């Protein structure tokens, strides 16, 4: 009816969340999950999910616990499987007497089914402890489940007066090496990286994660041999990128969003997703919906002003990450985003400053769509 | 040869600096000075300079101390007068046995003259304790003394993509009321406020300090009846501002920088400063030098992109104060500063981010010319 181990429960669930976060570079498309199993006031098993196709966090914790799971309390950051050999029946089979879940399964057709199954077989169950943190841990995955739309981070880098290139086109190092290394850490956590054909034609980028540019913090949780390249997505409405561009010659897969199928021979890692047309342009809303159906949780956008403005105007951006260099390029220089049709101040895209921070000599601004 | 009251000395000099800072809205053109007089380990007199033409900080402290100054230590944030009835002879006349000065007089022809005079008449003197803080307290005044150039703060307000108006000219509230109130607090500390004829023609501003827009912090140190309007300086090369504009109808003085004398009748508070011509434009470097000679310590610049870029390109800006609103106005909108001739990235004005802070829904960025 009520107990007095709330502080202990909070300590173990916080540990389970710490463990879950250790999967964030590699679990895609699965969510990050952690599990801690406590017997007589000491932790006898822990685990987290690391890669799709590997065991769930509860299974790792039960393997550690062994016989010690009999009579133990399990803390899990997400409701255990109900039919996936499922984690619910593994927890019961091990003799767990109590289960605490941070949050219920986000799919409404199966939400609570696991907890009920444990309750049925005599387990004391509850859910909600540190729900808010469990939500934050899988922000992008959860938004995709509940809306069908992947989480879209739009990255911008510009001068103090909002400029991304001189009028001459010269863009060589507005922002700092530190900013580039910071982008690499955020890239490594994204399910996919997305760009436009115009960016690929103008820049010939690789759009990969370089493990050597990662901070010693993230390099400690990310062994080099487990490096996961985010899926590289290229919007190419008119099939102008060639099979000789750097992007499709890196490790990992590359997906081209196309109007119609390309006729050339491409490397094995390159796939085509056919998106329908809206007026003369490839339909951005439909592209995102199809990517959501393909279980793409989060997308890091590296493109120019044209795609940045198009995504903004389609209402598809969830957050802006803006790197500002302490430089003025002047009013003839190129701007941040093209917003065709915008004429009145009150129609302008509006945001909220969440976090601002120094990044080398630059500053980084995190905004959402308020 | 050495002592053991360094901590006590630091405590009293820090109090003297706290007192000095209470003059910062009103002492112009004089520097902020504080004085603390300690007898037998208790403070018997304190003072700070408040307005030009009023007594110096040492005189206020000696008046408080009275007979208790006999045998006392005086802490002063700036070296006492040597011939201005001077503070040096007032300190000696009161029986002070020891004087500690944060810094020497910044004029090299009189630096140290006061301390020597005290030493001559038997006073133990030293200088340098919290010099760095004493310097910071009168940053703008000191730069004007040592270079002839007033301290120039250039204010900018723009959207996230660096825009100051829609293409239509609509500029109504990019930045927030909080940003405007923040500008008022910084304005109130400036010796002068400077603008361009184009700004006055386009905006018809008053360019005054409104006491009602000040934070309860600053309103506590700034009694309403002591309000000092910063000198309003208007650069008008071709005498286009009329005597009917709002700016010359506010309280306090207004100075017009002109190529030749205006022929119309102006209110009593309006004066003309004649600046020579460089090519077809009024000479900005010469204008600043003449203002320095007129003892103008610090200048808060409220103008458009044209004067902002001109001051930047003349190398006259000491710091930028940039208010950024969480809005995107798009690439057809008006920029922050006009930098004619700038084509190569390496020639762009470069800066260092010192301080970044939230100001209501906006952010404020402080930069210097690194
Ligand atoms: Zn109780
Ligand atoms: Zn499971
Ligand atoms: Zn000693
Ligand atoms: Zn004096």
């Amino acid at each position: 009816h009520h107990h007095h181990h709330h502080m202990q429960d909070e300590m173990y669930m916080a540990r389970a969340l710490k463990l879950a976060a250790r999967g964030r570079f590699t679990t895609h498309p699965n969510p990050n999950v952690g599990c801690v199993i406590v017997k007589d006031g000491e932790i006898v098993g822990e685990g987290f999910h690391y890669r799709a196709g590997e065991p769930h966090a509860e299974v790792h914790a039960l393997r550690m616990a062994g016989d010690k799971a009999k009579g133990a309390t399990a803390y899990v950051t997400l409701e255990p499987c109900s039919h996936h050999p499922p984690c619910c029946d593994a927890l019961i089979a091990a003799g767990v007497a109590r289960v605490v879940a941070a949050m219920q399964d986000p799919n409404p057709q199966v939400a609570g089914r696991g907890l009920y199954r444990l309750q049925q077989a005599g387990i004391d169950v509850s859910h909600g402890l540190m729900m808010n943190e469990a939500e934050a841990l899988n922000k992008g995955f959860l938004k995709r489940m509940r809306t069908g739309f992947p989480w879209i981070q739009l990255k911008m880098g510009a001068s103090l007066d909002g400029r991304t290139a001189m009028a001459s086109g010269e863009s060589q190092w507005i922002t700092s090496p530190q900013a580039r290394r910071d982008v690499q850490r955020l890239r490594a956590q994204s399910h996919a990286i997305l760009t436009s054909s115009a960016t690929v034609l103008a820049d010939d980028p690789a759009l990969t994660v370089r493990w050597q540019e990662l901070s010693a913090d993230t390099q400690a949780l990310y062994p080099q041999e487990n490096l996961r390249q985010p899926l590289r997505i290229v919007i190419d409405s008119q099939n102008r990128v060639t099979p000789e561009h750097r992007i499709i010659q890196q490790q990992g897969e590359t997906l081209f969003a196309r109007t119609h199928a390309d006729e050339r021979a491409w490397p094995d890692n390159v796939r085509t997703l056919l998106v329908p047309e809206h007026n003369g342009h490839l339909d951005l809303v439909l592209l995102m919906m199809q990517l959501g159906k393909q279980q793409v949780n989060s997308i890091w956008v590296e493109a120019g002003p044209t795609l940045a403005g198009a995504l903004l105007q389609a209402g598809l951006v969830d957050e802006l990450i803006v790197y500002i260099a302490p430089k003025l390029l002047g009013s003839d220089a190129r701007g941040l985003c093209a917003l065709p049709g915008l004429e009145k101040l009150s129609q302008a895209p509006h945001f909220k400053f969440n976090e601002i921070r120094q990044v080398g000599p630059d500053v980084c601004l995190h905004l959402t769509t308020a």
